[PDB]
Parts: structure tokens; C-alpha cells; sequence
């Protein structure tokens, strides 16, 4: 994949298995029996823990507060698509010609899914703590 | 608390800070401004990842399958209430006299929340991989798959 090195610089994480990252960037329309849906499923749960944990510590000395609402605001499709657009994910997602023609590169659900899949892939290769640091930095940079 | 050593052996984990386990075991009815609600919130998320990951690997070769639905089947109130009872958490949970008279020790939501807060406590004290090992062990012991 061309310019993939630039995605890695943006994340500050370089994959040991480049095919894992490619897997994460493969939209379901692209190739039969090979896509990011499962990595997205895992990534979603990783981010739920990254964000829930961050909120538990940051709002610890405050009995008032709905951490669930605070989390939902941070991990929803719109926020994740914004983070993904900051990484120019649209340029790296592999999808069919027809899906590109259908505006697949800016679909927030496609962008959001791919970000989640990248975080799940980092968790698999480097572990939760490493994925957490990468995710928290992306969140910080987009929602100071 | 009394018999706390029995719960630690059922869990196969000994807390460095005993007060954190007590906190996970403290129902919202017991003492003002001190309960296990935040730890339940944290543990629920820990459990979602532990089960999500277990499922990801288990069904890696099945193109067919709604992992989200299968996870819910594993982490719902009824499943956690069952794991909780295999730990006798009902004997350890701290709750007001009135709540205990209202059948609190057997309420599946109370049992479930306490389990989650405990897993959340472990994650906080020992890190995710450790919480994972404890959790996967508890799930396998209560719901062995076939195999």
C-alpha cells in the first residue's frame, strides 16, 4: 500500500505485520471473505474501555456525572469520523470502484469503522495499554 | 471483612488493597457517597472487551456470526448473576438492613453489578491482562462450551 508510512507516522505506531493494518483498512465491498468488520467489533470494545477508564479517573472526585453520556459523546460515529478525517483515513481505505463512486471515502460510518478497526489491530499486536495510549492521543488532539 | 479470604480464593486473586474489594462489594443502599457504581461502570467495559476478544478468536474462521449478539448472551444480568452466585457474592455484598430484608442478596442486578465492580477493581489494581485471566477463568468455569 502506497503512502501507508504516512498513516503510521500520524498514529505514531508502525505495525510489525503490515497486512494487519491493511486488513483493518479493507472495507467489506473490496474483497470476498476479507474485511475489517471483525477488527471493528474488537476495536469498538477496546475504545469503550479506553474511554470508560479515562472518564472513571478524570471524574473520580465527582459523585455527580453520567460517565455513560460522557463516553457516548466521545465514541459516537460523528466523533470517530472526525478523528479518522484528521488521519486522512479516506485516502487509505480499500473499497470497490462502485463504493468510491457512491462516496464511500467520506461516509462517516466507513471512516469510523476503519478507525475502530485500526485500534483493534494495535490492541491485538501491541496490547491494550499500547492501544490505549494511541487512542487517547487521537482523542486529545481532536477534542482538547 | 469477615471471610474475605474465601472470596479471594474463589476468584484466584488476592487484593493488594483490601478496601478496593470492599468498595466493589458495597451496594448503593449501604453508605452515602461510597458505593460500587463507578467500579461496575468500569468492569462492565472490561468484561465487554474480555468477551469481545474471546469471541473474536473463537470464531475467527466463521464468516457467519453476529458476535455482538453472542456477547450479550454472555455478559447479560442473568449470566453474571450466575457467576456471582458461584462466588457466593451474596454473602459478601454490603447493603442496608432494609435492602437485605427486600431480598437484596438474591437480586440478580445486585449480584451482577458486584461481579462487574470486582472485575473492574482487579483491572484497576493489576491491569487488563490480569483482569482478563480472572474473568475468562470465571466464565469458563460456569459456562464451559462444547468441547
Amino acid at each position: 500500500m502506497k503512502n501507508i508510512e504516512k498513516l503510521e507516522q500520524s498514529l505514531t505506531y508502525e505495525f510489525k505485520d503490515k497486512n494487519l493494518l491493511i486488513h483493518a483498512l479493507t472495507h467489506k465491498s473490496f474483497k470476498k471473505s476479507y474485511n475489517n468488520e471483525r477488527l471493528e467489533f474488537l476495536g469498538d470494545a477496546v475504545l469503550d474501555l479506553v474511554v470508560g477508564e479515562y472518564l472513571f479517573h478524570k471524574f473520580a472526585k465527582d459523585a455527580e456525572g453520567d460517565l455513560s453520556k460522557l463516553r457516548a459523546a466521545l465514541v459516537n460515529e460523528k466523533s470517530f469520523a472526525k478523528i479518522a478525517n484528521s488521519l486522512n483515513l479516506g485516502d487509505f481505505i480499500l473499497m470497490s470502484v462502485a463504493e468510491e463512486n457512491n462516496g464511500g471515502k467520506e461516509k462517516p460510518s466507513i471512516l469510523s469503522d476503519a478507525l475502530e478497526a485500526i485500534i483493534g489491530a494495535i490492541h491485538l499486536e501491541a496490547g491494550f495499554e499500547f492501544a490505549k495510549t494511541i487512542a487517547l492521543r487521537l482523542i486529545e488532539k481532536n477534542f482538547p
